[PDB]
This record gives structure tokens, C-alpha cells and sequence, in this order.
């Protein structure tokens, strides 16, 4: 196939999310080198275009962890294996060292759905977003504690219930994106926003900091990974000098 | 030749498993060393292969943890160093920073026996996986708190049978092998699975955390390490861009 | 000539963010010719100018005064990715090409939560009131800070109280180190990046040893890890100090 | 020149163990540099026979922390520092980066006296190895809580007999060492064994998991150095690809 | 300006310790260069004379945290920083990696003062430091937690005077200088200790470790730097190969 708006919004479907620190060395690489970069990651993404999907972000200047992100979809995970293999086979990819390597998949509804949450999900369902178009990228990895998955599913729906109570608002500026990888890596989910509006994202986490699900949390970030949205040529060109 | 259907199947084995991030200046050697070294993996898996057996796998891609992953079983636990020692001087192995390296030995039933728990010893017995052949393997070290370890047989036997109950569903598509590290590495277990559905793997590893064995673990991952199945001859093609 | 960034406003107001990034200089940076060296002052002054309209950045030497890095960038803009754009300019400076990031928080500036006219308004009064009177400040602490999800549970009330403590003994170090907060939560690991500028090291440890003491102080997850302690310095003389010029 | 037998067998005795990374580029060298090696180690330990005792223990293959392990002694700190100084001086050491460096001090009993515990104390010096010779290392540095420095003198007292009572068994296929750290390193303890039978070593660690002393234990490996023993011609060669 | 005698044994002074690893290309150089080291060591501790005062250790082979120790006090902070700076510019600071840096000021009496703890503060006095000259340096960084500090003074002086009964004794065979570093490092503390006689350290670190303050550390140690007391010419040459 592969197609983006379906790979997007369906169960099923593994996310794999990687950031990189460019090497030290890429930058005394020849101008000629550096420049060929930004057509060399185009054209390597669209090798894949059959199996995967992705999307690159500029972390660079914004955190310590990396320079970039990459988002890749499929519903193969090894097929976003064999993307990763490729990329870093390009010459950019030949001075990247990964820092991070999370991956997980998508699933229906656990807890607010219209069978066991019908108002919360009606309000989930209808909200829009309707801000300038997203500018930053947050991924933030989350863990849950031993506790926290000894509680019943009744127990869980309740704290669930008061997560999304207080955040239904945000929903006219920040997307988001929920990934489940327990077993797949050390966290139990990946989450992924995007927003325009900084100022809205750092209340919205500080309303999450303040609800009793919180106090089961033992990752939640580490890395907290912030980036600027960028199209692959610019990306490349970015870290390239070009 | 020694046995690996034995050597898979039979307690007092000793498990070695390592994970290897690519240095990055190995994709700077000349196309020859590079060309030369899926020969050399070869010979020296076949120069230990009276006393060793070896498995490979592909993690780049899947983890930030490491670029691939092997497992080595023999009954003498200085014939799996020895073969390691061999690899490390073969060309790939010379340009791998190891990441990882624990050891285990197989062992009796510890708590789910015939003498201990019937039902649930024949339930294991049982089982039988039916799905296609796997393509990824999980490696997860655990280890529990002194807490557990205090516990009496019994306490232990009621967690353990916990454990037992809903997971024996996952024998159909999930292979499980288990390996006692407590004394040899800073794990108790390392913990070994192979499956083709890595949906039903999340789903496995959900069913297990809400037990009340997990309040004991203080390692369970770290690294959780996810790979592809893989002969060595394609593993070390792939990282020798071959 | 568009106008530069307001340096005075950016410092003052809320909703302005700042980025806070630290630095190890790599070993292969002193085999560099000397020319290349001497240049690099000249190169850290045209990327400051560069983006001159729309952000604003100060220098700190590190090395020295701790282990965590050699030096520290503060920057501000009202746009974060300006603050980015900034930073990789920077990197791509021969000094920069030749740095590491050993840690790069971010944060927005707010208005008060706590110790505002309507709710705290005797503290706030003299929070309001005080003057720094000692000395130009010669030295940077930054200390990221973390709170455990106890604290951030506890009521608006719960937590006024224990940002009233936080005040109260306080105070009296406004005549000798300046502070600025920040709020990070969602942006970086942390809830706050906290800002000091002081003279007198002895009154700073003096001022956090009285603020261990206070309850707020029990929920804690980061206080520091890196603290990071510096010279102020113009990017002329960092420059030049870490090039041996 | 400094006698062996006492040095490993009377309180007063500082010990010196250090584990150590190859780096990637020793291997990189002329193979006469490399040849040379073995020679310039023997003549490094022959130098300080007057001084100190070295052991050698190879630990690549077994574990991440090291590829190989020394253990020095003396009665005079100082001196186990000069021959490591001097050690870091020949070809090997010049390409080695240490990776744990702990020491310590050997005591009279404190605890499983004649006077204070004499049945045990009686099991404790009548026990006696009557296995093949080991050919094994394992180090495990152990610290406790300031809970167990604060519980008086009996309540210790009666936690190290809980420790003694299960393990005396496999005094006959296990050997022991035990040093004394704190304040000295970020340890209280260092453990050295060396055995055979690392099956049996499992099931040894395994029984002191379960008593309640350990539930004090806030190091107990980080890391856990396994290593085989071999002489230092062996293992220089071995790590020199000679 | 700097007076030595005075810099040691008054309040408000800083002390700056940092460690450093050699990197593993200095022994590369040419022997004419590292020959040259030593004395530019002695002309940059020359050169702040009038601004602080330096002390050197050797720590290779002590421990793995580091190479050397230097220790740099004066009155000014700034000027600890000017030296270190200067120090790096060296041949063989050029050649060093930092791995620890703290720094914190001397105080008066908090605690055991002639108005607050009369009986204890003229104890300090009871016995003078009679053994050999030191041959050994340790440096124990501390952190207490936040109960400690919420505390009481008068609780706090009864945990402090229970901390200095046992050490009196070691007046003869241990000096000791406190800093404080609270707001300035992650810790609250630097603590310092000249020795030749390790076994008692060792006792009076065990004797510490059993009263109720040491409930409250965080940091003790982390590292513990474990040195020898060299000339500045001795300790350059020592790790120049001269
Ligand atoms: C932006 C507005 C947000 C809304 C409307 C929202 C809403 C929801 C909803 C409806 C669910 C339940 C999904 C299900 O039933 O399976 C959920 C789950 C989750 N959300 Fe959010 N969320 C938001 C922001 C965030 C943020 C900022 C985080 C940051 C860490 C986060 C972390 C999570 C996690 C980890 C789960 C899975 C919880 C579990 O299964 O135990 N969410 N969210
Ligand atoms: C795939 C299906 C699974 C089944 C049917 C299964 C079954 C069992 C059984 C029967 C035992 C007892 C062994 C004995 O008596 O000595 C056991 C032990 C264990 N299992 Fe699983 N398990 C599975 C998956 C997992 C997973 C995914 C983990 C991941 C961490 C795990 C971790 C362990 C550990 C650490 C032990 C040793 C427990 C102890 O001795 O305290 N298992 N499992
Ligand atoms: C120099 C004298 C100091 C004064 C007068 C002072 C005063 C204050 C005040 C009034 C606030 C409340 C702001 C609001 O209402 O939103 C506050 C918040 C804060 N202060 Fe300070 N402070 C000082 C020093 C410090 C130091 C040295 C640190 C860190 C070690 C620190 C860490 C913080 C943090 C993290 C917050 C935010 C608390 C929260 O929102 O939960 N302060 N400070
Ligand atoms: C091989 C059989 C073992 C026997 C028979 C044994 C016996 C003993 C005895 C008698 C003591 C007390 C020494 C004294 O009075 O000062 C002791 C102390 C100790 N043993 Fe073992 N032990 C064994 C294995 C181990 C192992 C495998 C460890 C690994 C952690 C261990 C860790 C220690 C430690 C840390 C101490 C010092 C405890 C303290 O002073 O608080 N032992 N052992
Ligand atoms: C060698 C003999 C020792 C003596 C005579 C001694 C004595 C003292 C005294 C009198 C004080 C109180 C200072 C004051 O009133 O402000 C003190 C504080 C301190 N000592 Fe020691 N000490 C010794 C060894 C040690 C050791 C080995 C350590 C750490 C491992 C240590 C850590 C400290 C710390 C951190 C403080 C500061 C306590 C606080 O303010 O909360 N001391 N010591």
C-alpha cells in the first residue's frame, strides 16, 4: 500500500520512534559530501513507501537527548527495522549515533470508550482541533508501576476518567497519539503531540502532574523529547549546512 | 557436532546472551574487510561447534540498546567465553562495543512441577505453539527484591501459579525459555521468548504486570531487547552493508 | 535596521522562553591551528548578531566549578524555535563544532502562582519591595528542580502554604542574589529551571541551606543534578578563555 | 619477595581489584607491539614480587563491565597502587580503560567467633574444599543501609549466623574471601569466590537472597565480576589475538 | 596574598577539588613534550600564587573514578576557577578529563562549639595526630536529605554530638577538614582526610555508618576518592612516564 491517513488513525498499526546526535566528524565531511545529504533521505523514504511511513523532526537547540527524531509507521515491525537499517546506511545515517529507540503499537479504546465512557468519549469524539498548524513535536515515554496495573479494570477506568476530564480542552490545540509497548520496550506507552502553543502544552502537563494516576508513574519522559515539525530536506539541509 | 536440540531442551545448560552496538567507524572500512566478514562469522561459529551452539539477531532498528544479539549455549560455561573471545576477534567483532553480556544456567521446575503443581505443570506440558514461525525474539533479565526472595516456598509457589494461570494461553503463539542468573550476573533470570505476533506479545506482558508478583521486580527489562531472527550470514551482511 | 530584540522586556515579562544549554568543549578543539582559535571570537559574536531581532543570548564559564560542562548559554525569545535556530547556528561555529551538550533545558516564563497581591499579599508586598544592593554579580547558579506526583496532588491550598515558607525566609537574600523562574514541565524533565545571580557564594549557600530546611523541600525528585555554577562573562572573554587566546 | 600463603590468608592484608575494557584500537597495533606484550606483564609482576602478589582473570565473554580482572595485595596500600601504575605503563595497560577499581582490607572474624558463635564458628574451620580445582572468579561488592549499621551488635549478630547456617555446605566446592571497604571505596564489602561449579554457585547466592540480611543490601554486584582464572601469559595473549 | 597557613585554618575560604582520567593519547606523545609536563604543572600553580594555593594526589589505581586530585582553595571563588582554567591549558591538562568538580566554603562551628556542645568541643583537642606523617588522602562528598534539614537545631546538635563521641579516638591517626557546599554542587558537603593508617579509617568510617545520622545520607561517597599525597612535580611524572 502504504497509506498515511490509514496508518494513522487504525489499530494495529507499530509505531517506532528513534532520535539521533549527528557525530561530531559529519560536519568536517566535504561540503560535496554534506550536500548530496538531503536528496539521499528523500529518496530513501520513498524506497520504503510500499511498507512504512515517516516523519522527521529537528531537536537540536530544545534538549540534550538528540539533533533529530525520526516517526516511523507500519504494519510490519520489521519493516520499520528494515527502514531504520536503510537510513542508516545514507550518509547522514553513516554519522548518526541513536540515543533513543522506542517502539510500540496502536489500539482501540481501552477505557473511554462509548460501551464503558459514553459521555467522556462523546466529548473525545467531537473535539477539533483548531489552532495555527502544529510547529513542535513532544514525545513523552510512559511507565506505569506495579501498583498501578494490580489495581482491577474498574479502578483504572476511574483514574482514567479524571485524566482525560481536565484535558478534553486542549483538544482545540494539541493532537496527540497514544502507543502501547509494554514487553516491546522499557515503557509501558509512547505518547506523541503535536501543538503550536508551548504556553497550552506546559498546562496541560501540569493538569496531568496533579491527578491521582500520576503517583503510579516511573517514566514519564526521560527523555521528554521536544522538537520543531520539519520536512525532510529541510532536516537534512539543517544538520548538513546547507 | 554438539547437539542444539539437547542443548535447547535440557536443565544444567549455560546461556550466554550478549548484545553489540556497530562502532562507527565500521562502515569506514574498505568494501573488502567489510566483504570478508560474513566468512569469518562462519568460521569461527564452526570452529566452536563441538561444544557451543550460536544464535544471531538483528536489534538495530528495534532498541537503542545494541545492533544485534547472540546467544550461545553450552554445558561448560568457559566454552561460551571462549567462543565470544573468538568473535570479538573477528572482523565485525573487533569493530563491536559489547552493551550487554549475562549469563544463566537452565535448571529443574523450580515451583511448577508435577509434585508441586499438577494442574498447571500439565496445562505447560500441554500447550502447543501453532502460529507461523516466529520472527522476533524478546530478551527480558528480571530480577526480584529481597522482599520475595524472603518469602516462604509456599508464598512463592501461590505467586508463581498466579504467574502460570493466564499466560499458558500464550503458548500457542508465544516460545518461552527461562535461565537462572542470580550469583552470575546482576539479574535472578534472564528470560528468552520467540513469536511471529508482537501484539499478542504486548498483550502477554499486560497480563503479567498485573499480577502481584511484578510489585517484586526491580529489574524486568532494562534493556528489554527486541530483535529479528536472523541467520548469521544475513545479520552480518546487513551490518557490513553486504 | 529592523529593530533588535527587547532585552530589558524579554528578562521582565511572562510568556517569554528561555533556553538553558551547557557545554564540554572537546579535547581536539586546543590541537586546532591557533588561527583558528583566535577566529572563533569574531565567529561567536556574528551568530549573537545575527539573530539579534529576535532573540537575546548571555554567556557563562563552567569549567572549573564543576564537572557537567566547560560552558553555559542562556537564551530567550517569545518563539521557541527561535531560541532553536539560534543553537544551531551556534553549533555550526567553530567553537560550536567543537562542543558538546552535556544538558539543554527549556522553560516559560509565567506570571505568579502563589505569592500574588491577591493571595499572598504581605509576602508579596515584599517580594515587590526588595532591591538588590550588593556588588555587580560575578556568578550563575542554575538549578533545575522536579517535584514528586505527591506534591503536585496536594491541594491549592496545600501547596500555597508551603510556597508561603518557601518565601518567608527567603526574602532577606534579595539585597544580594537576583533569581528568575522558570517552568518546564511538559518541555524538559523537570517542573522549573530557577535562575541566580549573585556576588556573595556564601550568602547563596547560606540561602539554600535555608530552604533544605522547609517542608516544600520533602518532594523534591531534582534539586540540582547538574547545579550548575558559573562566571559571568561577555562572549568575547568565554571565547577567547576556552580558545587560549 | 613477598609471600604468597600469608598475604591470602591473614587479617591485616589489602586487597586490590580492578577490572578493565580493551579499547577498540589495541587491536589496531603492529602485531610485534602486540607480540611484546606478554613479556613486558611478567617482567611489570616481577618487578613489585617484592612488594606485591597479582592474580589474573579473564572476563571478556562473561559479563559487559570487563574483559579482564586483576586481584593485587599487599600490607601496604601504597604499593598495590605503585604496581598498578606501572601495570598502566606497559603495552596492554597503555590500551586498557579501567572500568572498576575497588579496595579493601582483610579482618579477624567480627561476628562467627569461637566466642560469640561457636558452633558455627566450629562448622566454619573444619569445612573443607574437596573439588576439582576452581576455574572460575566471581567478585560481588555488597553495601548495606544505614538500617544495618544502626541495629545493634546482637540483632547483627544473629542475621550473619542466618547467613552462615545455609551456606557452610558449600564450603566444599566454593572458596572465599572476604575484604572490608568502607570508607575506603563505595562499598562496605568485597566478595571474592572461586569455583568449579557455578551451578552450585547460583544455589549459594540463591540461599543468601532468601535470609533477611539482604533485604539490607543496597550494592550487591553492580558489577558482578565473573571471570575464569588463568595465568598472565594466557591472558595477555588471549587479549593481544596471540 | 595567599597565605597557606591561614588558607587551611580559617572561615570563609573556598575549596574547589576536582578528578581527572588521563586520556589514553597522552602516553602517544613524544617523550620531549611529556617531559616538558612537569614543570609547566609547576609554573601555573606558580603563576596563582598570590590567589589561592594547590595540592596534588595521586589516585590511579585507587580507584576508578579518576587519575588525579587536585585541591584549591582561596578566598575567591573566581580565582579557584582562574587556576583551573589555566591548569587545563597545560600539556597535561590538555590531556585531562574532568570527572568530578565540587567546590563549597569553610565554616564556623555549627554544632560542636565552646557555647553550644562545651564538653565534645574541647575533646577536639584531647589527642593531636601522633602516627607517621600521611601517605593517604580521602574525600567523601555528603548530601542529607530534606528530613534532616526539617529537623530541629537541638535535634540535629544531639545527632551531631552523637557523630563526634567515636571519633575523637582517630584525632591521633586521621586529619579532617569540612566544607560546605549546599547551593553550590550536588552536595551539602565536601569532607577531607589525610591518613597513613587506612585500617582506621576504615573503623572510624564504620563507626560512622552506625549512628542515626547516617539515616539521612543521600551521598556519602559516590565518589570516595582514595589517593596518595604526591609532589606536583612527582604526581606529573608518575603519569607522564618520567
Ligand atoms: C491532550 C489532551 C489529552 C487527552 C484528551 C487525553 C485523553 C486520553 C484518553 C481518552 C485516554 C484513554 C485511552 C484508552 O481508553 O485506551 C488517554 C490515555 C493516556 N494518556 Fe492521555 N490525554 C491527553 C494528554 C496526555 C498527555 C499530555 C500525556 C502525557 C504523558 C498522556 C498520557 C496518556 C497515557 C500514558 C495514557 C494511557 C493510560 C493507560 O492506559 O493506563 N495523555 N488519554
Ligand atoms: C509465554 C507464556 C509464559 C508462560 C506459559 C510462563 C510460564 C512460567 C512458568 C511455568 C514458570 C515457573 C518455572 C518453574 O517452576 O521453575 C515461569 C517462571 C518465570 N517466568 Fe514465565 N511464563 C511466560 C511468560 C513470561 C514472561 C513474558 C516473562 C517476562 C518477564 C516471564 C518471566 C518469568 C520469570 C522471571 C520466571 C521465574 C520466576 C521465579 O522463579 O521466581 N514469563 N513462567
Ligand atoms: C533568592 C531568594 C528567593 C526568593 C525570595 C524566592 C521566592 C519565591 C517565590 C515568591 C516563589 C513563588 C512564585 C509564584 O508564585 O509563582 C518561588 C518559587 C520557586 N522558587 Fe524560589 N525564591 C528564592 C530562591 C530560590 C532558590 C535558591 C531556589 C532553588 C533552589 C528556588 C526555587 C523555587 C522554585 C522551584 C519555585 C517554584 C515553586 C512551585 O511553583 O511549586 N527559589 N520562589
Ligand atoms: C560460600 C559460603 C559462604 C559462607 C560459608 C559464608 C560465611 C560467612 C561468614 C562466617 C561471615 C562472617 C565473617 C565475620 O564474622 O566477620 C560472612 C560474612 C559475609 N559474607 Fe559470607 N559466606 C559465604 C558466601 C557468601 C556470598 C556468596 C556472599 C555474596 C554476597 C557473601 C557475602 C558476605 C558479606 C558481605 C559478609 C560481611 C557481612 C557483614 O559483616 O555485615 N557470603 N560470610
Ligand atoms: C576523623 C574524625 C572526625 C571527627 C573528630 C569529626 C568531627 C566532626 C565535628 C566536630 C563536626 C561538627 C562540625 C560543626 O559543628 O560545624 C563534624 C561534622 C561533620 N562530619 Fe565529621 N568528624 C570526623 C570524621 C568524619 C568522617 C569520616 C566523615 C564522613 C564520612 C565526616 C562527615 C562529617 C559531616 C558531613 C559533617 C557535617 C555535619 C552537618 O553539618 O550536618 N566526619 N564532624
Amino acid at each position: 500500500m502504504a497509506d498515511r491517513a490509514k496508518l494513522l488513525t487504525t489499530p494495529g498499526v507499530f509505531g517506532n520512534f528513534s532520535t539521533y546526535k549527528v557525530r561530531a566528524d559529519y560536519m568536517k565531511l566535504p561540503a560535496a559530501e554534506r550536500k548530496a545529504a538531503a536528496a539521499e533521505a528523500q529518496m530513501v523514504i520513498d524506497k520504503h513507501k510500499d511498507k512504512v511511513i515517516v516523519d522527521t523532526y529537528l531537536t537540536r537547540g530544545l534538549g540534550a537527548g538528540s539533533d533529530y527524531l525520526l516517526r516511523v509507521h507500519s504494519t510490519d515491525m520489521a519493516a520499520t527495522q528494515a527502514f531504520l537499517v536503510d537510513w542508516r546506511a545514507t550518509k547522514l545515517g553513516m554519522y548518526s549515533d541513536v540515543t533513543e529507540n522506542l517502539v510500540g503499537i496502536t489500539k482501540a479504546l481501552n477505557y473511554i470508550s462509548k460501551d464503558k465512557s459514553p459521555d467522556l468519549n462523546a466529548g473525545l469524539s467531537s473535539a477539533t482541533y483548531s489552532d495555527s498548524a502544529p510547529r513542535y513535536v513532544i514525545v513523552i515515554p510512559v511507565k506505569k508501576d506495579a501498583a498501578w496495573w494490580n489495581m482491577s479494570d474498574e479502578q483504572r477506568l476511574k483514574e482514567i476518567e479524571v485524566h482525560t476530564q481536565p484535558t478534553l480542552q486542549y483538544l482545540v490545540n494539541v493532537k496527540r497519539k497514544l502507543y502501547h509497548s509494554t514487553g516491546l520496550a522499557d515503557a509501558d506507552f509512547i505518547t506523541y503531540f503535536e501543538t503550536a502553543d508551548l504556553a497550552a502544552f506546559n498546562n496541560l502537563l501540569i493538569a496531568l502532574a496533579k491527578v491521582p494516576e500520576n503517583t503510579h508513574h516511573v517514566r514519564w519522559g526521560n527523555p521528554t523529547v521536544l522538537g520543531t515539525i520539519q520536512s525532510a530536506d529541510v532536516l537534512v539541509k539543517t544538520l548538513s549546512g546547507m
